[PDB]
């Protein structure tokens, strides 16, 4: 970050294209290290941010993740990268959700910012930064106008990744925004049957307050209650059942609640779920899990 060296070199015009092995670009050490009186320089010679090396990375990508926001806002007008995607198919959006800058949504919102691109996965920016959802998240995203829960390959809507998070004041803002209290996946889980594989009483309340069914099968018979069971998760099947779920539903394997939590050895769960459970519907291991974005 000697920037009157690079006024030296500035005049022997080195060139720009200067391109590492890695994939780096001049302006990625200004974005990381934070040396940003050079970026000025760097516009003497009329730099262009569009740049992507082996790994399709822009300098708003390599910006974000050690943000020095005041070169972005006004590379911003110098021709930024607006819906520029990483090799991933990942749009600055959902990776500055995840990094969760307290002005970076501002920053975009100087410019604007889509909520819905899809990836290689198929995710939106919506469903990651419903999935962290921080607390000026579910203020800002109001802001902006996007499908507001937004499937994935998976058929993952926000709300259940918010549910396998537990995370009540995302799951909240959402339902009151509007979402689907009882999207399904692909395989057919709601934000439901996902809470109660995980377990989580808060995380399954709030949907039982969104009126989420507690009886909602899945494509292979699995309803919240199997999952609560095959997870262990006694709380949350207590809840379920309190709460009406039915315990005598056959999945497509023939197990009811009560046969999982037996053949896992949960005993505090098969306590309840057996003695709620009605006689098993047929004399007799394969298990539910909700689906998940990969990596």
């Amino acid at each position: 970050g000697h920037v009157e060296t690079v006024l030296a070199l500035l005049e022997k015009e080195a060139s720009q294209a200067c391109m590492t092995k890695k994939g780096f670009t001049p302006l990625h050490v200004a974005a990381k290290y934070g040396k940003v009186r050079v970026a000025e320089l760097l516009l003497e010679r009329d730099a262009h941010p569009n740049a992507a090396g082996k790994n399709g990375l822009t300098p708003l990508h390599v910006a974000v993740h050690h943000n020095n926001l005041d070169i972005v806002k006004l590379l911003l007008p110098r021709g930024g990268s607006p819906h520029s995607p990483a090799w991933n198919g990942y749009t600055p959006l959902h990776i500055a959700a995840k990094q969760n800058q307290v002005e970076v949504a501002r920053s975009l919102l100087q410019y604007g910012g889509s909520a819905n691109a899809e990836s290689v996965q198929g995710v939106t920016p919506l469903h990651l930064a419903a999935q962290e959802g921080h607390a000026e998240m579910v203020a800002l995203l109001l802001s902006k106008q996007a499908n507001g829960n937004l499937g994935n390959k998976s058929g993952l809507t926000p709300l259940h990744l918010v549910a396998q998070e537990g995370h009540v004041p995302v799951a909240d803002v959402l339902i009151k925004h509007g979402v689907m209290v009882d999207a399904t996946t692909r395989m057919g889980y709601t934000p439901l049957h996902v809470a109660s594989h995980y377990g989580n009483i808060k995380l399954v309340k709030f949907l039982l307050q969104h009126q989420a069914d507690v009886n909602a099968k899945t494509k292979l018979g699995y309803s919240p209650l199997h999952q609560a069971a095959q997870q262990g998760h006694t709380d949350i099947v207590t809840l379920l059942l309190k709460n009406g779920a039915s315990p005598n539903e056959v999945s497509s394997d023939g197990t009811t609640p009560l046969a999982i939590a037996k053949r896992l050895g949960y005993i505090s769960v098969t306590d309840v779920l057996k003695v709620v459970t009605d006689e098993t519907s047929f004399v007799l291991h394969r298990m539910s899990f909700p689906e998940t974005v990969d990596e």
